[PDB]
């Protein structure tokens, strides 16, 4: 096997996922990837990864995987408007443990490149107040502006999408009530910046205080590798 795909139309505990940090799946079969503490509350300076078990292939040898990913979130705030500090989508080494918190989203360690972080993200920053795509490096290759402080706190559908054809990745993020819409796209080479075989996931961070701090939920998530 070289294609991939799952559904996970909610969460359980059985569930082929691999949970890191504070991350838990809820009652209610929900993903909170920063967790709620002893009084259920939002945990603050929290950091919570989670990847679908079975690594993922990229690269085959010479033909590269085209992916599609689905999945829809909620981020919920006391404060939305000084809420910290965002949910990832990310590509990571197999059995990465989780790096830096805050603004690094347990998916970086430095300021400066990590040609060795052998990482790709989608950052919804959510504390510089858009989406973020980043790649060996915590300062984004390309970013767009999304409102968040403003339509957090209702369901939110992500939807990316990588073509290694014309090798280019894109964002369409999409507020549910708002109707509020955000994308970003970016030409990406999948093949030199990730490993052959990657953790497929997701890696969230919250904001060191209670009004800082925000939930990050996962509702529901789909993916499919594809080598044509
Ligand atoms: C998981 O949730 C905990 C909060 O509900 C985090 O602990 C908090 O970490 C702060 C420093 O990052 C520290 O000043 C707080 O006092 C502490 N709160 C509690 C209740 O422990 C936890 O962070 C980890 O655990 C703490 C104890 C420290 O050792 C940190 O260095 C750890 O990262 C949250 N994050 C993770 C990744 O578990």
């Amino acid at each position: 096997a070289t294609e991939t795909s799952f559904n996970f139309p909610n969460f359980h505990t059985d569930d082929k996922l691999i949970l890191q940090g504070n991350a838990t799946i809820s009652s209610k079969g929900q993903l909170q990837l920063t967790g709620v503490g002893s009084n259920e509350l939002p945990r603050v300076d929290s950091l919570g990864r989670a990847f679908y078990s079975d690594p993922i292939q990229i690269k085959d040898s010479n033909n590269v995987a085209s992916f599609n990913t689905n999945f829809t979130f909620i981020i919920r705030a006391k404060n939305q408007s000084i809420s910290a500090y965002g949910l990832a989508f990310a590509l990571v080494p197999v059995n990465s443990p989780p790096q830096k918190k805050q603004e690094f989203l347990g998916i970086f360690n430095t300021n400066n490149p990590e040609p060795n972080a052998r990482t790709v993200a989608v950052v919804f920053n959510t504390f510089k107040n858009r989406i973020d795509f980043d790649k060996n490096f915590i300062k984004p290759y390309v970013n767009e502006n999304c409102d968040f402080h403003k339509y957090n706190g209702e369901k939110t559908d992500v939807q990316i999408t990588y073509d290694s054809s014309n090798n280019d990745l894109r964002v369409f993020l999409h507020f549910t009530v708002s109707q509020v819409k955000c994308s970003v796209s970016a030409t990406v080479h999948l093949e030199k910046e990730v490993d052959e075989w990657v953790s497929v996931g997701f890696s969230p961070t919250s904001g060191l205080t209670e009004d800082t701090t925000e939930t990050h939920d996962v509702l529901s998530w789909s993916f499919s590798s594809k080598f044509r």
